[PDB]
């Protein structure tokens, strides 16, 4: 059984980054993480100093 | 890194106070609530008393 | 079996009225109403006097 | 000929008031708004003091 | 107010059998499960010895 | 012409077996049944003593 | 309230004759129709001699 | 960098004179169109004598 | 079995004349072409002399 | 690199069945198969003597 | 309220730049550039020199 | 006439490399391809050494 976490990476430099950057927290608690698929993508502007790339992603992980 | 969670609030008084139920759910339990996207509303009729408004939203939470 | 109509409630108060305006006449004149789905939600500004605002429903209902 | 703008409406009120708020926009600067249809709704709870609901609109007018 | 997640069951027979296997995972550690509708539906067939039918749902529970 | 009925049948067996529920009542009530689209399945867990596999289809008779 | 019903009229000269097809249906036998929404358009070509273009429509009427 | 303007034509003729109508209009006012993409196509039977057919298009100008 | 070949016809005259365009190029090379769905229209505007309408259509022919 | 081709199973048992009559054709003449994604589900009634399920699936193989 | 206008950027190195290059355009002309949402991405070949990847943006911005 | 081929591309480098991947694999085997739309994006982690990107396209090219 596999489960899913939605969740948004941020990065100063890429989409891809950002996607990194989700997959890289779900690796730190996780176990078993097997694959993301990318939802949404966008950019932050007004609320940061530099424009700031967000790339939303479920990250699937293995259970048990 | 923000995280999303899928609730679904009701009220017996609006969409709008279905969505504050979530909400109020989330912040209950979540450090960090940002914000919440509608993802879908409906009615129950037949399982309840009075007409329930169920507004389905995706909380999103700074993790960290 | 449930089946479903699609219908488009208004109202000059709110999305939430307009849902149950659509509700209210399922429940004139089917038996067994059991749930209704927002799929659509507008405004009609230029043919009516006020703002109308409509909520368009999938609304089911159980047969037999 | 009909040409839409895509605006979002903000309210501490409801999704309602919030949709209000884009149309009411629209009619400051453009003549012969004609319909609105809601295309997306969330909720602000980081960014502002109170929870501040949004209603995205495309607020539709006739040219000439 | 209800929760969802987003499980991906597993089965060498049929596809109502994968999604029963995330619903049996959901029930072994959730109290309260209510619902569960599918959004995705795959076969493996590379990574796997027989073919292998998942069945994604979001599968709903009621919170306290 | 073709008319579409959107129909929810139901099966504590299979997907496949909700949808002719639906299928087996529009062809008891209707002539000239052509063809069926699935538009949603689930499955009801909380409200019945064994699961109920829930398959949505919209089905599609000859007019005249 | 408005209520629609979806229908697929067909044509062997354009998908604009398919759809007045499915309306002129609608209207021999439905009062108050308002509104046609296209939701699909295809091609028969096997089932038929000549090709017959067809176009799938919400038809929307007034009720009362 | 490309920017779209959304517009809805309009003919008593058809789906693509209507299209042409947007296209039309858009090109007595911007430069440079390049494009069109059809998002909607619906039909007015109630605010008008004869039937309107109405294609809703994303307009595509380059800028500069 | 069905396969589906997804192409883009074209045509200086209409829509339906620009998936007719595509489903002649398939009936040219395949045998037992029995439907097609449209899943986009378009009008080119500045790559070509007179505005080109497209139509992409998936073109659904029998196997074997 | 994967490449997909779009393929409609048919079968007069379930569902999956129709989606392993896909898999099967697409394993007949093709090499490294390995994963498929149902995209539509239907029931054929009128142009057959049994009712027919139809599953159409993207069925994915490794080139080289 | 805010506003969002769609733009088409262009970049013959990523679809991060291809984003940014719309970003900037909007930055150009427009006070209070908010936030842009990732809403289509492709990859000209046939019309450029070297490939030109296109990232589609609605770019908001809050009005007054 | 176009034709689109479904194609997913890899990378350990970036979405906009995976992309390119399914490109180039179009290129070397296809005349005249002229433009790319992108479908899906996604990251294997289970199944590979180091994370790999993947890019899923429609590769348009024209025929004849
Ligand atoms: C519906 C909604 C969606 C949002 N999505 C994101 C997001 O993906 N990433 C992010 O950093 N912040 C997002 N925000 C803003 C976030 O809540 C904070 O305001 C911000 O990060 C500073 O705190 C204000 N606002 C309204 N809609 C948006 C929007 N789509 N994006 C940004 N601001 C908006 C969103 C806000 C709302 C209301
Ligand atoms: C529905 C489905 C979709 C897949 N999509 C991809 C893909 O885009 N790219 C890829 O490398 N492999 C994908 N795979 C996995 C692939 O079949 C092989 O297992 C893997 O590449 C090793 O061989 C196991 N599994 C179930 N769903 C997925 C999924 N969405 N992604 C990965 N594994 C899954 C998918 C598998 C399935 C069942
Ligand atoms: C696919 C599916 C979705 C559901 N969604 C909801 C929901 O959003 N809110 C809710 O209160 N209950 C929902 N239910 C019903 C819920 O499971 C319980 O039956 C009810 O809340 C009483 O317990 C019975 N049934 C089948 N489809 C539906 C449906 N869409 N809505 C209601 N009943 C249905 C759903 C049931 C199913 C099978
Ligand atoms: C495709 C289409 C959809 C429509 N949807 C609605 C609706 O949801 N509610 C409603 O009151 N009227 C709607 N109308 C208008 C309706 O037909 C009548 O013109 C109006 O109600 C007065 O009679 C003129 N027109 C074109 N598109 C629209 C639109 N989306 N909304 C309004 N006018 C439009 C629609 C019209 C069309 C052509
Ligand atoms: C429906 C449609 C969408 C288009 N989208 C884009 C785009 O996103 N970016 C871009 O540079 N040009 C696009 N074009 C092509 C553009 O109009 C010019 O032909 C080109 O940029 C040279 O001038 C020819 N054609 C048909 N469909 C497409 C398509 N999807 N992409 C490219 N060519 C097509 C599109 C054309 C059409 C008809
Ligand atoms: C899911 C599904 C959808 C269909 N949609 C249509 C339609 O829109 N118009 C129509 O004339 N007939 C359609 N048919 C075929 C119809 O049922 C009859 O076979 C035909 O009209 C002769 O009787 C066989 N078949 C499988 N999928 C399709 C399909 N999408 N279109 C045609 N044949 C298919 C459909 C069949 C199925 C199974
Ligand atoms: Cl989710
Ligand atoms: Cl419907
Ligand atoms: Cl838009
Ligand atoms: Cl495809
Ligand atoms: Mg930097
Ligand atoms: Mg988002
Ligand atoms: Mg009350
Ligand atoms: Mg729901
Ligand atoms: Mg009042
Ligand atoms: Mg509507
Ligand atoms: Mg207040
Ligand atoms: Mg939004
Ligand atoms: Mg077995
Ligand atoms: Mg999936
Ligand atoms: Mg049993
Ligand atoms: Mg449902
Ligand atoms: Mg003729
Ligand atoms: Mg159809
Ligand atoms: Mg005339
Ligand atoms: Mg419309
Ligand atoms: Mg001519
Ligand atoms: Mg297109
Ligand atoms: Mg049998
Ligand atoms: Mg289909
Ligand atoms: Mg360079
Ligand atoms: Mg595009
Ligand atoms: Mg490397
Ligand atoms: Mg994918
Ligand atoms: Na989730
Ligand atoms: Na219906
Ligand atoms: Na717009
Ligand atoms: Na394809």
């Amino acid at each position: 059984v596999f489960k899913k976490v939605l969740l948004t990476g941020t990065s100063e430099e890429s989409f891809t980054a950002a996607a990194d950057d989700a997959i890289d927290r779900a690796e730190d608690t996780l176990d078993n993480v097997v694959w993301a698929e990318v939802v949404d993508q966008g950019v932050e502007i007004g609320a940061v100093e530099e424009r700031t790339y967000q790339t939303e992603v479920q990250v699937a992980f293995e259970l048990d």
